[PDB]
């Protein structure tokens, strides 16, 4: 039917992985093993590495709750779900093939940059495919539009090639889907259907997305083979709004309650009531950091 989903922090632009995090902890569903002890992917700083000193076991209590904690396994699953996606190779292959696939991602990027600018295709629902593996796709673009090349790291999967698509594969098996996976983990990348169903699909976990005008689907896991209470959340700027059930209501009326405190909260913090009020505030005003303002609040225990 349609109905009125509660409105989920969009903090970290981990909004997503939030309405995740509170449909696995309304309905009281084990959280995925080894999310407390994985190696995340990210070659940078690892948030999730840096909050393991903090929790260690499914351990989420504080004495100073549910909103605090959805926010804390946003961070987590956001580099949780790549490392599961990196050496399957069945997702590696299964992700080339469909109307959405990156054979036809990759297809359509070449064709559409010739009156389109990088930045608009970016805004599309492949903007993480197209940013990973942005330097292929430009060598990819050029060199079917102009007859000189230079001569460079990517020309080994094009000479030798029976297709454009023998090319695309060559690249995606070397080093384009890890690319794509070091992509999805980093934070301030957002997510769009496409990553999310594959990421549904690698942990068969049924999602259903609706429009919140229409209440039509846009994009649907279905697998009645498990039974699971039932997953659905809204959707278009990229903020998901996690409808409620019989379950769900009155717990995540308690999570509107602290939403609604952070947000008054927020707007005289620049005497507060909630913990983690200037983790979630935007970068500059505060501080440079919000992270690094989220775990100077944990070290108080």
């Amino acid at each position: 039917r349609v109905e009125n989903a509660v409105d989920v922090s969009g903090a970290f632009d981990n909004c997503f992985f939030h309405n995740f995090a509170l449909y696995l902890l309304t309905n009281n569903l084990p959280l995925p093993d080894d999310l407390f002890h994985f190696k995340s992917i990210i070659n940078r700083n690892s948030k999730a590495e840096q909050l393991f000193e903090f929790f260690h076991n499914p351990s989420l209590n504080l004495f100073s709750y549910l909103f605090e904690k959805s926010l804390i396994l946003g961070f987590l699953l956001r580099e949780w779900f790549p490392t599961q996606l990196v050496n399957n190779s069945a997702v590696k292959a299964e992700m080339l093939e469909g109307e959405k696939g990156v054979f036809s991602a990759f297809k359509n990027y070449k064709e559409y940059r010739s009156f389109m600018s990088k930045e608009e295709l970016k805004s599309t629902e492949f903007g993480a495919l197209y940013e990973a593996n942005e330097a292929f796709l430009e060598y990819f673009y050029n060199r079917s539009e102009s007859t000189l090349i230079n001569k460079s790291p990517f020309e080994k999967y094009f000479v030798g090639s029976s297709s454009d698509e023998e090319a695309i594969k060559n690249y995606w098996d070397a080093e384009g889907y890890t690319l794509y996976c070091q992509h999805l983990a980093k934070p301030q990348v957002k997510l769009s259907y496409i990553e999310i169903m594959t990421m549904m699909k690698v942990i068969n976990q049924p999602l259903t997305i609706y429009d919140r005008s229409t209440s039509s689907i846009v994009a649907e896991y279905v697998n009645p083979k498990v039974n699971l209470p039932d997953f659905e959340v809204a959707i278009l700027q990229g903020h998901y709004f996690l409808l409620k059930t019989e379950e769900t209501e009155k717990e995540l009326e308690e999570y509107e309650r602290s939403y609604a405190q952070y947000k008054r909260d927020r707007s005289e913090i620049l005497p507060v009531s909630s913990l983690l009020v200037r983790a979630t505030c935007p970068k500059g005003h505060l501080d440079e950091d919000p992270f690094i303002a989220l775990i100077e609040s944990l070290s108080e225990i």
